[PDB]
């Protein structure tokens, strides 16, 4: 019955809802979001800029996404076969940084918030040119230690190594199984003109 | 500036606990040791009793209850204080300050930390400690200091260990 679950769009071509910060203004942000660059562009769409313009000595930087404006989301059933999926490109290479999720969990009163990560280089090795990237739940979210997949708030990207650093993302989001995206078997010009 | 008392004689409210139960508790909260006195009160007994691998151990100890606690004008002179005394010696973990501010997204909750072995050395003798309230809650970290909840006392090594706190309270100037 997954196979139903329609896909969670985190990002697709507008600013996205949620809080990123540091401690001296290392990490670059705009109403205390991610920017979306509109001239470095995937499938003609913008991207979402992670830039870390100065070496990080504050201690810290974090980028918080959400999936349903700060609200829970119910996730649970996306784990055992669904991916976070998106594209990505550095501006040279070798970027890495912590990637993961981030509940909310009122009950729980040792810990309102838990998060799960993992470093995105356990996945990818990015380069300057663009990579499609799959990392898989069930490896994020095979909790013991407390992270509720049913409530589900953000999407977090985080400070590895003090370096400055700067990467693009496009067409981030969550998919219940598995794919090998495609494309119709057709012209660009089928239907005649060209939209 | 008034006192303020986290623990003299009596169980703490909070919530204590672990992955899979390496620390002592009843009532999800730390035992209250009545052999192990000192000053003729009782004394707060933290003990983990095997080696952690759950991942964690925790300690909550509420200032107000569960309510948040103004504590800005102790920043500056404030300290944290107590007396310590452990079961082997030489004992070491985290303690600090955890804060709740609903409307701070990026964090409902933060914590402000440190580690003991910065400001004493365990000993199996009573000793007091005092940490200065400016040595963690002076940060562009977001955390709010006028909305402080409770003391933590969580892991820093896997070590199973035992130590008994006295008399712990926020004091001034």
């Amino acid at each position: 019955g997954y196979r139903k679950l329609l896909d969670v769009q985190i990002f697709k071509d507008s600013p996205v809802v949620g809080w990123s910060g540091s401690g001296m203004g290392e990490l670059e942000t705009i109403g205390d979001t991610l920017p979306v660059d509109t001239t470095v562009t995937y499938n003609g769409l913008p991207t979402l800029r992670l830039n870390v313009q100065t070496t990080v000595q504050s201690g810290w930087w974090i980028s918080l996404l959400t999936l349903r404006g700060w609200n829970t989301h119910d996730l649970s059933q996306y784990v055992e076969n669904g991916y976070l999926e998106f594209d990505i490109k550095g501006k040279e290479g070798g970027e890495d940084f912590v990637i993961g999720f981030r509940d909310k969990v009122y009950e729980r009163v040792y810990g309102l918030e838990i998060d799960v990560t993992t470093v995105i280089s356990n996945y990818v090795t990015v380069t300057t040119d663009w990579q499609h990237v799959k990392i898989p739940l069930r490896d994020l979210m095979k909790i013991n230690n407390g992270f509720d997949p049913s409530s589900v708030t953000c999407l977090v990207f985080s400070k590895r190594y003090a370096d400055p650093f700067t990467v693009w993302f496009s067409d981030i989001k969550i998919t219940s199984e598995d794919n090998e995206k495609s494309a119709p078997a057709i012209k660009v010009n089928q239907l005649g003109f060209i939209p």
